[PDB]
């Protein structure tokens, strides 16, 4: 059902996260963390202390679809067990330090061409797909585009309202 869902992205905030490789999905799909680009870590810091849930969408670029979305269950954190992230070029390691916790709400795939009736207000209304690294997503188009996501049966929500 669709129901705990829903609470879970009530008054949620969402961000939209572009990985240019498959690889790094897998791994915070397999481990329940992501790392980003200190201007972003800070804006997802800053959310997290902020809302009731803050929502990643994940898209890996030239895929065409999102591969899942999660929830944040921590602020990032520093000095941990160093995650073999694949790093792009220009990005090193040290910039990928802070690491947040996430609990996955859904690891399955949605093509874009599912989503073209969304549209982003905090990106010029451009498909929601469309969008950097962090771009965060209005509240009613990232809940509608949460919805459009194939059921992921494998998960339990009931564990991640008690994070709530
Ligand atoms: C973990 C991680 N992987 C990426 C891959 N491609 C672009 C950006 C990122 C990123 O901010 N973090």
């Amino acid at each position: 059902g669709t129901s705990k869902l829903k609470y879970v992205l009530q008054d949620a905030r969402f961000f939209l996260i572009k990985s240019n490789n498959h690889e790094n999905v897998s791994l915070a799909k397999a481990k329940g963390v992501w790392s980003t680009l200190p201007v972003n870590e800070k804006k997802l810091n800053l959310a997290f202390r902020s809302a009731r849930s803050v929502i990643l969408i994940f898209s890996v670029r030239e895929s065409g679809k999102f591969q899942g979305f999660a929830r944040l269950s921590s602020e990032s954190h520093h000095g941990g067990s160093p995650i073999h992230w694949v790093l792009p070029a220009g990005m090193s390691a040290k910039m990928l330090g802070g690491v947040f916790k996430i609990d996955w709400i859904c690891r399955r795939e949605l093509p874009f061409t599912k989503s073209a009736h969304l549209t982003n207000p905090w990106n010029e209304h451009k498909p929601v797909k469309i969008g950097r690294d962090g771009q965060e997503i209005e509240l009613e188009c990232g809940t509608q585009l949460c919805l459009l996501f194939p059921p992921d049966e494998s998960i339990d929500l009931y564990q991640v309202i008690h994070k709530m």
